[PDB]
């Protein structure tokens, strides 16, 4: 797992998040649907979005990044103490939404572009690889609960 020197700095680098989760939500999707179209698909309330410039301007877009972040914050906080919170997410993203496990790489790949563009020579390489091992560690988590779910 990480160290307590890591999650303090994944913790930090969050706050920068917390500062405007609506507008870092927003641009992780963004990210997410410009780059690996086929994500959008899993969307039936975003397929409509045909251009960024009508995902930029969806607020409810905006609504559901916050909701996205909001809940991957409450895991982080957890410093890896997570289950209650992951599990559930796993199961729905799985057998639910009918999310494979490479578009959670996307768009933890999506997070760390964004934390780079919008806070440029103030996400120093300490800082991404804390974020990294965090997210990688969320990722696996799931994974686990996909294998056990038998879902690809
Ligand atoms: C940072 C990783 C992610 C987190 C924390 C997250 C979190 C959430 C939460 C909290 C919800 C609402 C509750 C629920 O249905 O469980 C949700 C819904 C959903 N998520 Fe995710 N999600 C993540 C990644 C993804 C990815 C990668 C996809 C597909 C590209 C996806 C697709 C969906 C869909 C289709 C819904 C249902 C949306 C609706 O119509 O209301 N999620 N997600």
């Amino acid at each position: 797992g990480l160290s307590d020197g890591e999650w303090q700095q994944v913790l930090n680098v969050w706050g920068k998040v917390e500062a405007d989760i609506a507008g870092h939500g927003q641009e992780v999707l963004i990210r997410l649907f410009t780059g690996h179209p086929e994500t959008l698909e899993k969307f039936d309330k975003f397929k409509h979005l045909k251009t960024e410039a009508e995902m930029k301007a969806s607020e409810d877009l905006k609504k559901h990044g916050t909701v996205v972040l909001t809940a991957l914050g409450g895991i982080l906080k957890k410093k890896g103490h997570h289950e209650a919170e992951l599990k559930p997410l796993a199961q729905s993203h799985a057998t639910k939404h009918k999310i494979p496990i490479k578009y959670l790489e996307f768009i933890s790949d999506a997070i760390i572009h964004v934390l780079h563009s919008k806070h440029p020579g103030d996400f120093g390489a300490d800082a991404q690889g804390a974020m990294t091992k965090a997210l990688e560690l969320f990722r696996n988590d799931i994974a686990a609960k996909y294998k056990e779910l038998g879902f690809q």
